[PDB]
Parts: C-alpha cells; sequence; structure tokens
C-alpha cells in the first residue's frame, strides 16, 4: 500500500514513474512513450486531446490549444473554451488524468494516491494549485516535493555522512531552473535557485529550424515560416536533429516537397548539421545558463569543489554541449548519469510517494 505513482508535471513533458517492489519504474504513454507533452487541447468537436495529438494539431488548433500551463498555475488564469472556463488547475488536471488512466492500464490498477512534484520556486499557491489539480484529476496528492529534491531522491542520494550539497541543473524544454541543495536524513532541503523561465530545448530546436529555414530560403527565396505544415516538420527534423547531435559530429535533414516556388520545382530540403555548427549557432543560448549557475554559487557561498554531487535533468542536458559546460562550470566535477535526464524527476517522486506513505 505505501507504493504510489510520482509525477513530473512537467511545464512541456510530464512523467509518470511507479515504484515496483521500491524499484521505480517509468511508466510508458498509451502512445508509446514515456514522454507524455503537457498539452491539452480540445478539438474542434468537444474532444479532449492530452499529450501528442494536441501537440499535433496545436498548430491549427492553436484557438483551443493550452500549452504549458503550469506557467500560471498560482493565478486565475482560465481558457473559455465551448462554454466553460479551464482553470489552470482543471487544465493540468487533464494531463494528470491521461497520465493517470495511462498508468492505470499499465499498472492493471487504479492508483488514487501520487506525489506530484513542482519547481522549487513556486510558492505555495501555485503548489495549492496543484494539489487542486490533482484532486480534480482524481488524485490524491499525498505531498508536493520539489522537482531539484525529486532529482537528489532519484539518484538516492543518501551520502553516509548525511550532509550534502547538490546541484540540480535542469534544462527541460521551456524553463531553465538552477538550483543548489542540502540532503539531511533524506530529506533535500533547497539552498539556492536561480534561472531563465524562457530558456530550453524549445529555443535550441527552434534554432535548428530557424537554421533550416534560413539556408531553404538562401536557397529557393521561400519563407517556409508561412507554412504551418512545413513548420511541425522543420520542428520534428529538427527535435530529431538535436537527439542525433547528441552522440553524432553530423546528422541530416531531409523534407522532401516541403512547400510551393514560384516556379512548381521540387523543393527538397536536403540539409547537413554538425555538431561544431549546432554550437556556433546554440551557444547563443547554452551562454545564458552561465550567470544563473554563478548566481546559485554566489547566492549560498559555496565552490563547486565544495559540491558533492550533481544531477542534470532535462533532456536537452543529454547533448555534449551542455555535458561540457558542466565540466567546466564544476570544474569537472561529474554528473551523474543512469537515469533518464526526463524521467529523473518523476523517479525522485516515486520515490517520496514509497517513503512518505
Amino acid at each position: 500500500m505505501a507504493r504510489a505513482v510520482g509525477i513530473d508535471l512537467g511545464t512541456t513533458n510530464s512523467v509518470v514513474s511507479v515504484l515496483e517492489g521500491g524499484d521505480p519504474v517509468v511508466v510508458a504513454n498509451s502512445e508509446g512513450s514515456r514522454t507524455t507533452p503537457s498539452i491539452v487541447a480540445f478539438a474542434r468537436n468537444g474532444e479532449v486531446l492530452v499529450g501528442q495529438p494536441a501537440k499535433n494539431q496545436a498548430v491549427t488548433n492553436v484557438d483551443r490549444t493550452v500549452r504549458s500551463v503550469k506557467r500560471h498555475m498560482g493565478s486565475d488564469w482560465s481558457i473559455e473554451i465551448d462554454g466553460k472556463k479551464y482553470t489552470a488547475p482543471e487544465i493540468s488536471a487533464r494531463i494528470l488524468m491521461k497520465l493517470k488512466r495511462d498508468a492505470e492500464a499499465y499498472l492493471g490498477e487504479d492508483i488514487t494516491d501520487a506525489v506530484i512534484t513542482t519547481p522549487a520556486y513556486f510558492n505555495d499557491a501555485q503548489r495549492q494549485a496543484t494539489k487542486d489539480a490533482g484532486q480534480i484529476a482524481g488524485l490524491n496528492v499525498l505531498r508536493i516535493v520539489n522537482e531539484p529534491t525529486a532529482a537528489a531522491l532519484a539518484y538516492g542520494l543518501d551520502k553516509g555522512e548525511k550532509e550534502q550539497r547538490i546541484l540540480v541543473f535542469d534544462l527541460g524544454g521551456g524553463t531553465f531552473d538552477v538550483s543548489l541543495l542540502e540532503i539531511g536524513e533524506g530529506v533535500v532541503e533547497v539552498r539556492a535557485t536561480s534561472g531563465d523561465n524562457h530558456l530550453g530545448g524549445d529555443d535550441w530546436d527552434q534554432r535548428v529550424v530557424d537554421w533550416l529555414v534560413d539556408k531553404f530560403k538562401g536557397t529557393s527565396g521561400i519563407d517556409l515560416t508561412k507554412d504551418k505544415m512545413a513548420m511541425q516538420r522543420l520542428r520534428e527534423a529538427a527535435e530529431k536533429a538535436k537527439i542525433e547531435l547528441s552522440s553524432s559530429q553530423s546528422t541530416s535533414i531531409n523534407l522532401p516537397y516541403i512547400t510551393v516556388d514560384a516556379d512548381k520545382n521540387p523543393l527538397f530540403l536536403d540539409e547537413q548539421l554538425t555538431r561544431a555548427e549546432f554550437q556556433r549557432i546554440t551557444q547563443d543560448l547554452l551562454d545564458r545558463t552561465r550567470k544563473p549557475f554563478q548566481s546559485v554559487i554566489a547566492d549560498t557561498g559555496i565552490s563547486v569543489s565544495e559540491i558533492d554531487h550533481v544531477v542534470l535533468v532535462g533532456g536537452s542536458t543529454r547533448m555534449p554541449a551542455v555535458t561540457d559546460l558542466v565540466k567546466e562550470l564544476t570544474g569537472g566535477k561529474e554528473p551523474n548519469k543512469g537515469v533518464n535526464p526526463d524521467e529523473v524527476v518523476a523517479v525522485g517522486a516515486a520515490l517520496q510517494a514509497g517513503v512518505l506513505k
């Protein structure tokens, strides 16, 4: 009975984990992925789309698509859709709802209890909105854990000396959260935070798209930003291009017959993006992280040599550009690998759900 799911109710992507005999296992979506886009869309027929199909229709159904609702949880923010205003609690509850339903299917049982994580900078109103979202989704929020806390829990960071210094570098899709933590008897307390609420993987992908458009245009003279379908697959290509460059030095973008030019000539986007070019481009954004990393270090008065452990969360931290930056940032103090960065927080949450009960 102690076990329950942990939910990483993320800004752009949410993840569910569950303790199975004490072993946190990340729950897969009905869509075939363990990572669920934190998007809730109302198709123009009264149909609730949560996750990837909400993402798929977002560009055409922006009218009724809510993305990154998490950014407004502590407010009175609501979207009036066909007679009903959906408050940020309710919208995020729909995520939780989908996530609950898949976990139910996965597990073959109804899990009512859950730890849901929130960013360390969320205030209690924002945490209460999260609790409310949980209750709306039929979840009984056991506790809310800060995402940095959960991240440290995920790696089982129980130092034999109790007291431990954690740097948690969170580069998610749409947000950047830096946090220094103090661990004591399984409790991971926050000492300082900083970050950039508008920097994440979305901008790194976006620069790849921009590059693709710029090079396409450079060759054909066509503004691909004017065609939404061009832009959706450019984002898919960009996403995967970044992913490939997390290990490869080069990746190939292949989007044939994208759109229509003046002469109806075959417009095949065929581009080679090197990891070096990728950095030449994206370092405009990688450099934005250096300042808030340092501001946490400065706010606590704790040098990098005094950090016992570094935790990287957010899938964008899988990039070697980020990894090497972390190595400079932390004096070579090596980030702990073994849990997927996007799943880390969910893992910790699941763990706290068992510890807690």
